[PDB]
């Protein structure tokens, strides 16, 4: 029995080794897009950077899943990690859409593991995940979101591609 | 046709994104080993750190690759990343002989690369592995040697581990 | 006999005289190219400085060859340097493919070099040759291979080419 | 028609191409002296320096030649660069005796043109080569015509010949 | 079984042996040059200094060798010392003379011990020899050819042999 | 004759060849220590950090010997230098207590070479040894035995000698 275990249950402890995974994956995704955007034929530095630093956050979210795991007495089992979907990502805007809708998936994992939480009666974890994982989701849907706009206003193809991937950079 | 593509044969364009793969995997057990040290009942702190490191290490090794295949016009295949093969590590010193075993497999696997990027007459990509790759392996092998080495004369358990995680610290 | 002189077989001597020549013609052609486009009736100044730049590399590895002949204790003949092929470069992009292809070729005679210092077992010039020749021009080909897409992105003509130019200045 | 031509005289826009030619020659010939003066059976640090400098300056000098032809509308033609009279350059007298003489035939020239200049009564063309050319070349002329003298008194050979290259140096 | 050894050939460990020896052996001669230098009826103090400096390279580069055995997990065995062939060295010019000579039987012996480890494909040998040694040997003898014809211009004997210690100096 | 030597006994003179011997063997027995110490399965590094320093300080006294010789008018002769008498030196308590032995034999050929200096009344050598070589012998052979004691004090083996080995790093 572990000794720091309190009012911590094991559903709870599941929803979150899931939770991982998902952010992992996701991750993967973003770093497969990164490199994607370095290609000679591709060429958008700054899409990259913003793929590369998506990618690093998400690896960050899933370490802090790990600790709070170990820091509930919870015990973490890693599984593997999905190829991403694509190869290729076709066009910037292509990807911002492809990466929009990875992250309301992952908001909705996250809602879902909040009403675990509460049906729980667990406000230690609705606390982790209301600070450090939901309002970061909303910021960043929002974020691509106007990132979406302004390049189909931009572009979203030729010259205004061109243009709104130095804004990334 | 990519149009950078010079001298560089599909047999190392494929091993390479075998490489890929297996360095993304090991960063993943070198994750796994560093949370295994965070659990409240193994409380390892130098050891979870070294194992931290050697995970973004590893991370960095796979995006060099990546990085490499688009220089030379290859295109890259990410695969799935295998579970690691324990949720649970041991001891400090199993999890630094898994990790001496896990070192010498990636080596071999970079030796049969350099053997294929020989055979094709690739100097540039033997280059490669020898500065960047086949170096950091042998320093690293032999570093996790002297490490087992210590543990056994200061432990290797009870102080004695405890002891040595701190200079690991 | 060359007092310094060890293991340095002739044809190695001989075809490091035809490479000076080769990189002293890239030179030219760059230094052409670069004037070009200080035209009155051309006027894309970052372009100017991205071929000036190259012209005085060229000129830096001509010299580095030079330099590696004495201390091998081989000895420099030089030879005519040919006019550039064109006295006018087209665009920007014409340009930027003219040096795509010129690179190219130079790589292609660095090989030669690499393996005609292998097949006479001569391992000072491999050496030189993939730590200061041929890493050079993959990362120039790469370079090159991104500027070219990224100018087709932009333009190639108009106001795409006058946005590109600046990101050149 | 060039936008930006105004009385500027076809036959001055020739000799201008011809001169650049020149330079480049004179260029190409200071490096070889340079190069020469680096064997390991010459080994005179100060003269290499010396026509490493004057290789540079004349690179230089055609340079500006070649941005005046653009800055008055002439088109700049260049032609192949001819390979140096030697390959090897004797004493270090011997090549200052021999570079003293290049640079008299190129002053030589520079009268040629200023006196093409002031026959099409070009003012502007005069003064470039009075402030920018003519002077250099003097200066030039004299600074040798020293060197030579001060050469011939220390050595011209042997400890004398060491001790003046260090005065280069 | 040694923990870290791998792809290591014990040919390659033995010549590495050999090769230790031969650098301990090297430093021996110059520190012998570097004292005879200082007697009371030689005093060329610039001399000492460089062959002090060559003695101490010598003993670093047997280290390094030494170090690398380890690393590779090879098995370091020292032999005898032999004693320089010589008491006394003559003039500075046959003291230059002979490290020339000996710095061109190493660099023979190092070119032996690559082609050992390329028959035996060792790369990661292959690689220490081209980077550390041979790139070096090659430099080293360069630079003593020069001084042996700087001395032999400046003297080799009296006045100018003083002239020259103190460019040593 | 040597111009220098005043009331320099040729017994003299041959005792300080014997003892530049003895100092550079002694050098060789610790460099073969230091590098003992870096082994994979004994990585010992405060050991092999003292006996490296100790390896130095030998050489060191072997060239005061050397430079002695010189400013005294006598002339230095150098033999061949053994081979150490190990390849291995077992724990650090037994390397440490070869160490102290070989001290010890050292301190004992520098006072029978003061015997002969104070026999021949020559005050300028006794008083060499005195400031130079046997009081630094007695601190030695104090501090070795110091680390003696309290290496067997703390160990001799095992964790002992692990946490002992840090006090030397
Ligand atoms: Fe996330
Ligand atoms: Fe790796
Ligand atoms: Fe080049
Ligand atoms: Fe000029
Ligand atoms: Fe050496
Ligand atoms: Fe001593
Ligand atoms: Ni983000
Ligand atoms: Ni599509
Ligand atoms: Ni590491
Ligand atoms: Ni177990
Ligand atoms: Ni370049
Ligand atoms: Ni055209
Ligand atoms: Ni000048
Ligand atoms: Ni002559
Ligand atoms: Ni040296
Ligand atoms: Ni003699
Ligand atoms: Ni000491
Ligand atoms: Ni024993």
């Amino acid at each position: 029995a572990s000794q720091v275990r309190q009012n911590y249950h094991e559903d709870c402890e599941a929803s979150i080794n899931k939770q991982i995974n998902m952010e992992l994956y996701a991750s993967y995704v973003y770093l497969s897009m990164a490199y994607y955007f370095e290609r000679d034929d591709v060429a958008l530095p700054g899409f990259a950077k913003f793929f590369k630093e998506s990618s690093d956050e998400e690896r960050e979210h899933a370490q802090t899943f790990m600790k709070y795991q170990n820091k509930r007495g919870g015990r973490i089992v890693l599984q593997q990690i999905a190829a991403p979907s694509m190869q290729e990502w076709g066009t910037g805007l292509e990807a911002l859409q492809a990466a929009l809708d990875l992250e309301k998936q992952v908001n909705q994992s996250l809602l879902e593991l909040h009403s675990t939480a509460s049906g729980n009666n667990d406000p230690h974890l609705t606390k982790l995940l209301e600070d450090e994982y939901l309002e970061e989701q909303v910021d960043s849907i929002k974020k691509i979101g106007d990132m979406i706009t302004k390049l189909k206003r931009a572009g979203p193809h030729g010259l205004g591609e061109y243009m709104f991937d130095k804004e990334l950079n």
